[PDB]
């Protein structure tokens, strides 16, 4: 099972008890966005990230009482329709907000049980996706498909390194294609133990298909009532991209000289086939609309991997 | 019975009846729909060879002026991008798309693909989070029926089409409407089945490779290519991969008889086989702009993935 998180008197994570860290309930988020939780019926804001005043530009104490109906008049009905009770926690709804202080904010919402998790990130105000889609489909084999995919992602994102990381039947990883800036170590062809991506991350990654660490040296921001008032229990954050990353993985990234990391799951037949895995040497917050393009490419790659492996076999 | 294509009409082939439907060479009609323009050009030199008769209206140039220049001079910034994106030997299904600022006609969408040594260039006029929200809603649909309903309603909301159907093929190629979203007052096609001939075999083969086709106005006359044959080969110009390709007159007649002014469908391909179609109707003529159509092309791919996933749970 899982050990309690640290803020509930749980043990420190070591190389011996990796697979057991409750990565989904860290009680904190990354500092390039803000997170609120709220009651699914009343719209009452229950928890907030201690940095919410920066993004929402509103006295920090004003928000805990207010309802979403007050804070977000136009969006609160849509949220109710888009995320009905009993929907999966993988279902997400997104909108762009015109906030008085912070300008354009991207808003991403999902539902876990009776709680709505709301994520706020800055955002901006063409044919590369369509051109990439046709390029992927005309790749003649799996090897060429892998190369086109990593090159395409690098061109869209500017990431210093983009890898296609494939799991073996025992969850050993292999870098089968790589696009990278000149002057980086090549990881192409190298193989890595299964425990570098432990079983509970792999399970989580089969259900929520995008995760990132925008800055491998930034401190996490705690959620208000670390615990959910509804349940007096930790708030599930595995579907929040803003969720804090495991410190173990953050140490691993720093030792690799990586300032920013992002991966997208490739899921084939209900199983985690591999990852589009990205590195940047410096910190790098990919804006939400560009992340959506990678999310689309993830689905397209999942389709094309099946198509291609049906030709191989 | 399976039989090879007739020569097209302009090469003395016979007129098409309900008796020889499957033999209509629908991929080489020698003409296009009038809401865009088409050029062909030599894949290596860029010399312009054929143009639809309306190309001057769209490009604001004399035909003899257009034909007297290479793509390198006509599209100086796009020409190197075309060469890189569509290398010799590449499949005819591969498409490259760009947007041009053209003085006489505003923003034009340029779509290009390569058939052998020929580049085919299509020009059309062109002009928030709905796609992402639809992606997640499709993946969360609990079963095939819910998936089909969300897909048809989503497409109708994005396009405004009077009728959007999910049309599924049976093993004998007959078809059935298994979900539909429709304008108030329209009668239901839900549950209705149709003979295999209504989408003949050469169409089904074509639709497994080129995943979107349309008729923007089912009464509009087609616009000939000039000259009609490819000068490289003194043979017909393959247009199966061109959305501007003229529609079979047999199918246009069928649509008119049904009261349809505009028609569009997107292939759903599963395991290399044409599983079904997102099929759309409008009572009046209706031109969907190319960037909107791209959203439908993406949904066609998502739907192919999700139909596979939903049917695996059905076993
Ligand atoms: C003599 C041959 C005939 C024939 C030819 C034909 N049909 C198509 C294409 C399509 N037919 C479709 C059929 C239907 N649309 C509907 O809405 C319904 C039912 C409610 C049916 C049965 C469809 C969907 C297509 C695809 C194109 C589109 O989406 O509009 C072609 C190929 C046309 C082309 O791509 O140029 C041809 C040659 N149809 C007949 O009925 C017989 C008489
Ligand atoms: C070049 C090779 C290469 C490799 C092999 C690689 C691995 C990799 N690990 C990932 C995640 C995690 N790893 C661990 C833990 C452990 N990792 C260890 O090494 C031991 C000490 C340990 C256990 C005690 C945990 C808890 C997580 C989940 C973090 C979270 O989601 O919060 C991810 C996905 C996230 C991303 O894309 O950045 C990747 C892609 N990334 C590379 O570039």
């Amino acid at each position: 099972p899982f050990f309690p998180p640290l803020y509930l008197g749980g043990p420190e994570i070591t190389t011996e008890n990796c697979e057991r860290e409750p990565i989904h309930i860290p009680g904190s988020i990354q500092p390039h966005g803000a997170l609120l939780t709220a009651d699914g019926h009343s719209g009452e804001v229950l928890q907030m990230s201690l940095n919410a005043a920066t993004f929402l530009g509103q006295e920090p104490t004003v928000l805990r009482g207010q309802t979403l109906a007050a804070l977000l008049p136009e969006q609160w009905p849509a949220l109710q329709a888009a995320l009905p009770p009993g929907c999966p926690d993988a279902l997400q709804y997104r909108a762009t907000l015109d906030w008085p202080a912070a300008g354009h904010l991207s808003l991403t919402v999902h539902r876990v049980g009776e709680l709505l998790i709301l994520e706020f990130e800055p955002t901006e105000a063409p044919h590369a996706l369509r051109n990439a889609m046709f390029a992927l489909e005309s790749a003649p084999n799996l090897r060429a498909l892998a190369e086109v995919a990593t090159q395409t992602v690098r061109e869209l994102t500017g990431f210093d390194r983009v890898m296609l990381y494939k799991f073996a039947p025992d969850a050993t990883g292999e870098v089968i294609a790589e696009a990278r800036r000149e002057g980086l170590h090549a990881f192409l062809g190298h193989r890595f133990p299964a425990s570098d991506i432990p079983a509970q991350a792999r399970a989580l990654y089969t259900r929520h298909l995008l995760r990132l660490t925008a800055d491998t040296r930034a401190a996490a921001v705690p959620l208000d009532p670390v615990l959910n008032p509804q349940t007096n229990a930790p708030t599930p954050l595995g579907g929040a991209v803003l969720r804090a990353t495991s410190p173990m993985h953050m140490q691993y990234l720093r030792n690799m000289g990586v300032g920013s990391s992002l991966s997208v799951s490739v899921v084939v037949g209900g199983q985690l086939w591999g990852l589009i895995a990205c590195h940047h040497q410096t910190p790098y917050v990919l804006p939400p609309d560009l992340r959506t393009t990678l999310e689309y490419l993830g689905r397209l790659l999942s389709l094309q991997v099946q198509v291609k492996e049906a030709l191989e076999h």
